[PDB]
């Protein structure tokens, strides 16, 4: 099976790019597995898929780190997101990004139903598991639980069957039988949840499968449009009907090739003990726990030798940052060209922590609009800031068309020196905020409003008459011959690969 | 004579460092050498030194550029700056704004003068030199003239003798005997014309020495403060009386192994046009000529072989961010400190184009302040934007102890998730401005006024009770023991040196 549409073939891609460390020496899933993946993340290293995983028994499970962090070299830097998708390897992000996009005018391909996969493999009813037995990662020392769910899909279906979301949102094991996780407004699994809540007559048929297609863990990760199927609109995007199995225990469907599934329920009524969680910003509050939602576990299914992918996720870099600011940058970008605004690229820089995005103007088709900064900037946050898609994004910065948003050098570079603090920007005290940055849920306001903004880095006459400066660094401060002299000139006076 | 006060010795020391690249065929000083040099500060290669520049006559001049920018590697990046202080080439930034700084509660050493020195080697009288003839380098392509003066030092004397100024302020060629060039509030260049022109009898007694002891340029680049002559001051820190020799058509006094000296007068009343200049924030606005002031240029005085230092500034990394920066947020520091305000470090981020500073606070000290964000804020910002330390910073990014200053990706962490936008910032409108900010001069608002703001990344406890996170990194996240586990095992296991 193509590496897109199954896990287990993505493993092997993995092990063929020479992008895989395999460790089959005992590893401790307290705190060991985490901390190397944690290392890995940090400098860009091989994956690691760790096969002896102390704890391990009946074949659950073994732990791959990483699946969506960053190589060490530019050329393929972006490889790991690349093998999701049936990319090449040095696909960029633009390129990502519109295949992420691609489905978004293309009839969805609903997926077909297989009577078995590999996901049928062995079995464990509620007499024979216990999650509090098996090697759960603890991912960082302070988290509040063994946080077995940072890379697997929830699936949830809306009372009239019209709507089934796939989609990531951490949980931790509560006890042999039950999980805590997650589950907050705006998201899709809140918005289904809060569904059944209103019918008041059930808890909510779920699961959760791990190790599914890595093509459609990308689109569990991306903001797609509330009511749609995440399952047709990766057969659209990879031209294929996802093969899905039925689960045993309720009438939802998985992909056929899921490492590991859970069956069970997401309760409308109950709560328990659920985090802290070192996070995507950066940071773990030792001691705060909420209350989160509660997950019933009533049967596991998985494959023989089953892999668990696990994000050990935090500071730069690592999938919280490559699919999360990434993904909800691609939507923001298509959502701002359907309200009419000449933004042609969108990503979220990872200096930012992916807090900011930065949008790249068609300056040609702001000047015919005849605006302002001030009105362009209100239009823009206005759109952004009112839709799911800019949840997590608390700063966009406005950048004319000789910046790379890509190149977050480039970004910082035009905030720091065409917008002025304060009057070029606007502030949005009444827009949803997202309390998992610091400065919301632990900061000096309100944890689930305001904070937000608009930096406009436009420069005054690329709302009129056009760019008025050169740069002045190699490229524009020089003629294209003198250029061309130089660098022919460069080893051969005494200064000093692309793949490397 | 050490490295640090001659600058002869000084390329001496880049050369034995294997930081010098010779070039010794033609090289054009129509935007030829400075594009090398351009290419050099993008990419932190060796500093070039062109001796056969077309153009150079009867020993004017050779050129060397870059003079203090970086290196490639990491363990001697800021090597080129320990060399203008007697420093190891491995100093850190905080050892050499130490050094910088370690002056500013001594007393001065004030200067020997001596009957003659290098600088006496070649002289030309008025009917001998035209500056237009000599090898003045075009640095950007769109400059408004050939920039004789981007490393040299200006002298000027208060009226009453008791203040000598050495500063850098750009300067072009206007005709065979002037100049014109930048003199602006509050600089001290600006300050003392200012002295000579409501006195109104004469033209300012004046003298720019180009190639001088480097510890003198690095003081030149430094905003010590007003009424402090440089001399004492580099006296002082280096321990050694600089020696100084007359000038010949005036009284002021120059170093006497100065590469080149112009003596002259900067005129109480004439202008002419000056700029535009690709300029240390990365632009350059074609054809905006502005009036600058007027330079008469009466002699020429040079060394044998004389050597023109050259920045080639615009985008990072050149001298107008490692020395304009670094050294007014050293000067930020110890203001800071004498306000009675608890801060440790100030660093300009290079990310931030130079216009940031971050200041490290030591919050043990602040929560014994038993103040808040708001009172904070406002304190530090009155204090920095107030005085002419502050001039040419316009954000000020509040950080705990946590944070190193000097390393800009945490920095920038720290910003992206503990300042909420507008909330946890205050503006500063009613200050002076820098106008060569393009947000600034080429901006919305007023050229020289506001566009300032203090940004606290000062989280709520660390005012009150203390920090309450931990880093969801590698270093925070994991125990002593595990954490060196993992790097013992790190080769052997199959994962991936300080000088490089
Ligand atoms: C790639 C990835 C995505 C997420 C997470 C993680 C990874 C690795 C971990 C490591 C588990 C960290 C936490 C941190 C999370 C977090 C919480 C809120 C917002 C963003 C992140 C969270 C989470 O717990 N809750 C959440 O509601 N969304 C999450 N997302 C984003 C989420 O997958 C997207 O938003 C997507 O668009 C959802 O689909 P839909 O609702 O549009 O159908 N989660
Ligand atoms: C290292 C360096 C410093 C400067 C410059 C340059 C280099 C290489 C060039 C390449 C020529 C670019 C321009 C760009 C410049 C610029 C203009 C205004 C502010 C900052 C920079 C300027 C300039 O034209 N005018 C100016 O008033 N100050 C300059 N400084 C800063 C100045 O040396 C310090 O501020 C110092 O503190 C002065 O001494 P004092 O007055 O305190 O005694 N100049
Ligand atoms: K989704
Ligand atoms: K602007
Ligand atoms: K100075
Ligand atoms: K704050
Ligand atoms: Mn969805
Ligand atoms: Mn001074």
């Amino acid at each position: 099976q193509p590496a897109h549409l199954c896990f287990r073939s993505f493993v092997e891609a993995l092990k063929v790019d020479n992008d895989l460390v395999e460790i089959n020496t005992p590893i401790d899933p307290n705190l060991e597995a985490a901390a190397i993946t944690r290392r890995v993340c940090e400098t860009n290293d091989k994956a690691p898929l760790f096969n002896n995983l102390i704890g391990m028994k009946n074949g659950l499970f073994r732990i791959l780190g990483a699946p969506g962090s960053l190589r060490k070299s530019s050329a393929d830097r972006y490889g790991r997101l690349a093998r999701h998708l049936a990319l090449p390897p040095t696909a960029s992000m633009r390129e990502i990004l519109d295949k992420m996009l691609s489905a978004s005018d293309m009839p969805p391909i609903p997926p077909t139903i297989v009577p078995t996969g590999p996901c049928k493999e062995n079995s464990l009813d509620d007499s024979e598991f216990d999650l509090t037995e098996l090697p759960v990662p603890l991912i960082h020392k302070s988290d509040g639980g063994k946080y077995i769910q940072t890379y697997g899909m929830h699936i949830v279906q809306s009372p009239d069957g019209t709507w089934t979301n796939w989609s990531i949102a951490r949980a931790m094991v509560h006890d042999k039988n039950h999980l805590t996780g997650l589950v907050i407004p705006p998201q899709h699994i809140w918005q289904i949840h809060q569904m059944w809540k209103k019918e008041g007559r059930s808890d909510v048929p779920w699961a959760l499968a791990f190790g599914v297609p890595p093509a459609a863990i990308m689109a569990s990760s991306m903001p797609i449009p509330d009511g749609v199927t995440e399952a047709g609109y990766v057969g659209a995007m990879t031209g294929s009907s996802l093969e899905l199995v039925k689960c045993d225990t309720n009438d939802l469907y998985v992909p056929a090739t899921s490492e590991i599934v859970l069956e069970g329920t997401l309760s409308i009524s109950e709560t328990g003990p659920e985090g802290p969680f070192g996070e995507m910003h950066g940071y773990i509050f030792p001691g705060d726990t909420h209350l989160g939602a509660k997950y019933k576990v009533n049967r596991i299914t998985y494959r023989n030798n089953a892999i668990m992918p696990m994000s050990s996720c935090g500071r730069l870099t690592d999938e919280t940052h490559t699919m999360i600011g990434s993904l909800a940058a691609a939507e923001i970008r298509k959502l701002c060209q359907q309200n009419d605004l000449p933004i042609t690229d969108a990503f979220a820089p990872f200096e930012s922590q992916v807090t900011w995005v930065a949008l790249r103007v068609d300056t040609e088709k702001l000047r015919a609009m005849k605006t302002t900064s001030e009105g362009f900037r209100k239009r823009v946050g206005d759109v952004v800031f009112n839709h799911k898609a800019g949840y997590t994004i608390h700063r966009l910065v406005l950048v004319g068309d000789d910046i790379d948003v890509y190149e977050g050098k480039d970004v910082l570079w035009a905030f720091s020196t065409r917008c002025r603090p304060g009057m070029d920007e606007t502030l949005f005290e009444d827009v949803r905020g997202f309390p998992l940055i610091p400065y919301m849920g632990h900061g000096n306001g309100p944890a689930h409003r305001g904070g937000k903004v608009v930096s406009d880095a436009l420069m005054p006459t690329e709302y009129t008459t056009g760019r008025n400066w050169e740069a002045a660094d190699f490229n524009q401060s020089y003629p294209e011959d003198l250029k061309q002299k130089v660098l022919d000139n460069w080893t051969k006076m005494g200064f000093s690969h692309h793949h490397h």
